[PDB]
């Protein structure tokens, strides 16, 4: 019972109460990912699940542009239930389907012939959102400008004490992932900081991480008809009419927020998911600023929470309100590094 969250829209009824998403099984796999595995050498473990593991690794001749390159390496259990094997070539070829962006765990390989199923993706050497905020909780200092060289050095590898800034450069860096999702129609359904990586130069990206989780050992996870739902990150439609959209990755975002600018907090603290939990949601409740939120950070995620979906902004649009609230230089480096990363290889 492994399966990507991750879920893309091919119509949508004209009412339209109606979604169909594409069955990934129905997809192409472009066999010019297939990389030889024994180009492949297997290192320490990232993360162990219920169903499988995500293993660091060494790929040579992978990338053209780094020709001995640190991967992570996506796999299944021995054990291998059939279905969950298709559910890894699904998720492959979903990644296929939706192509690269600087902000998301990128695809950079496979391997599907002879021996169990590699899916081969981008390293990322912070690990998680989550457990960075925590390890670099007591460094943290307030205190924006383009000329303190501050903000030439966010988006690099140098050492200092975390800042508001990078809690900024996070935010926006999220909103410009979930933008590319979104302009591809795909509706992530788990987005958290959990699900948030962080890379060399302090780059995010997004991904799906469940397969490194036991989903059963996860207390951000609650019981539903059989199946674990992330209810602290979901807007109300999803917990109460199974609804998922771009929208409700939006309150998702606003959620995601509240846990980067409490730099690391669980979602309503101290208020554990039960009936008077739902009730509260479905009157209106919402958090209250965190500590080191600014007020324009905690309008955003209010505005992100929006009892009606249709009225929550849209990713491209939080995209520019986060933008303004960084420095112009901030914006001048991001696009360098987009750049260098689709000329990469």
């Amino acid at each position: 019972r492994y399966e990507i969250r991750w879920r893309v829209i091919e119509s949508i009824s004209p009412d339209g109460h109606e979604y169909i998403y594409v069955d990934p099984m129905q997809l192409p796999y472009d066999s010019r990912w297939e990389f030889p595995r024994d180009g492949l050498v297997l290192g320490r473990v990232l993360g162990s699940g219920a169903f499988g593991k995500v293993v660091e690794g060494t790929a040579y001749g992978l990338s053209r542009s780094q020709p001995v390159m640190k991967v992570a390496v996506k796999m299944l259990k021995p054990t291998a239930r059939s279905s969950e094997k298709q559910a890894l070539m699904s998720e492959l070829k979903i990644m296929t389907h939706l192509g690269p962006h600087l902000n998301i765990v990128n695809l950079l390989g496979a391997c599907t012939k002879s021996g169990p199923i590699y899916i081969i993706t981008e390293y990322c050497f912070y690990g998680d959102l989550v457990n960075y905020l925590h390890k670099n909780r007591d460094s943290f200092l307030s205190h924006s400008m383009l000329d303190s060289e501050v903000k030439n050095l966010l988006s690099d590898d140098n050492s200092e004490g975390l800042t508001l800034l990078d809690l900024l450069s996070f935010t926006y860096q999220v909103a410009r992932g979930m933008e590319f999702l979104a302009s591809k129609n795909c509706v992530h359904r788990d987005l958290a900081a959990r699900n948030v990586l962080l890379a060399q130069g302090k780059i995010v990206k997004i991904c799906d991480f469940g397969l490194a989780r036991d989903i059963m050992h996860d207390s951000n996870y609650v019981s539903k008809g059989s199946t674990f739902l992330p209810v602290k990150w979901m807007a109300p439609e999803s917990i109460f009419d199974n609804l998922y959209t771009t929208l409700s990755d939006v309150w998702s975002y606003g959620i995601l927020l509240w846990e980067i600018f409490s730099l690391g907090g669980t979602p309503y603290p101290g208020m554990m998911v039960d009936s008077t939990f739902y009730n509260k949601i479905k009157s209106g409740y919402r958090m209250a600023k965190p500590d080191h939120a600014t007020s324009e950070v905690y309008e955003i995620m209010v505005k992100c929470w929006n009892s009606e979906p249709e009225k929550r902004p849209s990713f491209y649009h939080l995209s520019e309100i986060v933008e303004n609230l960084l420095p112009g230089q901030y914006k001048k480096s991001y696009e360098k590094i987009h750049l260098d990363f689709l000329k990469s290889d």
